């Protein structure tokens, strides 16, 4: 099965409603950039995953740096990946990183980079 | 200004991570939809909300008779629309309709829809 992983920050503050967009952000960014990309493989992975009801699995970190050594993985990996900063319209400062997208991929494969991570 | 809003519905039980991956869901269908259309406006709408930083209102209503009523406001309008239903891999039942998305499209069309709904 193909699927996308959004792992979110949990040293921040955020509502439900503000994850919700930054989540929703991650997933947009990470379908744009492989439709807009010369990548056969991660088009692929993303046509299967539209066909199998886009999959999605939500996990959460509590510290930017298990953020940047996951994103570290998907680039090594060549992996399509996303992060996200907010635009520092409500508490939050513009800049800060909140989450990260990955795929969609084989499971498998994104397990290898977020398997052990527990669901938001 | 070019916005996208999710209409998410309050009295069903989901949870944090749940609604995160449901206001998502919504946000890819409705990009994929509109790149895989025909529709010119519907496209320059898009592009113009990537530009500015794919600004998404979530908002919420508490009986799926509203989400239905504001589909219809959103189809008779000619804006994009997407109806969200649970793939019943937790609590909710499958076929469960969770959310609606509507645009990108121009703040004032998509707000005569959504503006007296209450953020989530």
């Amino acid at each position: 099965m193909i699927k996308m992983v959004i792992v979110v920050r949990s040293d921040i503050k955020m509502g439900k409603g503000k994850i919700a967009a930054q989540v929703a952000h991650a997933a947009v960014t990470l379908v744009v950039s492989i439709i807009n990309s010369n990548n056969l493989r991660w088009k692929e992975w993303l046509n299967e995953w539209l066909h199998q009801g886009q999959p999605k699995i939500i996990v959460k970190v509590n510290s930017l740096d298990e953020i940047i050594s996951r994103a570290k993985k998907a680039e090594t990996m060549n992996l399509p990946f996303s992060i996200i900063e907010d635009a520092g319209k409500t508490q939050l400062e513009p800049g800060t990183i909140t989450c990260l997208g990955i795929g969609p991929a084989p499971e498998n494969l994104v397990d290898s980079i977020t398997g052990d991570l527990k669901l938001l």
